[PDB]
Order: C-alpha cells, then structure tokens, then sequence
C-alpha cells in the first residue's frame, strides 16, 4: 500500500546516500588527511539522520548521529585518524545500512 511504498522511497534514499559514503571512503582511505572528503561525509551523514528521523527509522538515525560525532571529531582536529577509526567509521556505515534494510 502507501505507506510501504513510502517506507520503502526514503530506504532508497538512505541507501543512496550511503552508497555515496561509501564511495567517498573508496577514495579517503587513500589519503586519509584530505578533509575534502570527511566534509561531504559528514553532510552526506546528517542528510541521512534528518531523513531518517522525519519517516520513523529511528535505529538508522542514531547510528548516523554516532558516525557523524567521529567524523565531526576527525574534522574538528580532536582525535587522530587512523586506520582504527576508519574501521570504526566503516562498521558504522554497514550496521546503518543493516538498518536501513530492516524497515
């Protein structure tokens, strides 16, 4: 009915957002400094967590929302980026879209 073709409109959505996260950490993991690209990662990140709270996925927003706290670390200078973090960075942006997949 509607309301599925609704839930699964803003899953698309999420999900293509998430995909372009993902193919921004393609190219940051191979010059982890360039904050070109953690910048558009948070934005992409907080595009996400905005949708999601809006339509009721609400598992997927708080992942989003703890991504988007390492990021805004990394950007701000308050935590050094290392291959750790961005396997955390990575682990988040998976169980997000587990999340995503779940509704």
């Amino acid at each position: 009915g509607s309301h599925q073709e609704y839930i699964k409109k803003v899953a698309d959505e999420l999900k293509e957002n998430s995909q372009n996260i993902n193919d921004l950490l393609k190219e940051v993991e191979k010059n982890p400094e360039d904050m070109e690209y953690w910048n558009k990662i948070y934005r992409l990140l907080h595009t996400n967590k905005e949708i999601a709270e809006t339509a009721g996925f609400s598992s997927v927003a708080k992942v989003e929302h703890t991504a988007m706290n390492l990021v805004d670390k990394m950007l701000n200078s308050e935590i050094k980026i290392t291959s750790d973090l961005i396997d955390k960075i990575k682990k988040k942006v998976d169980m997000s879209t587990r999340e995503i997949d779940k509704k």
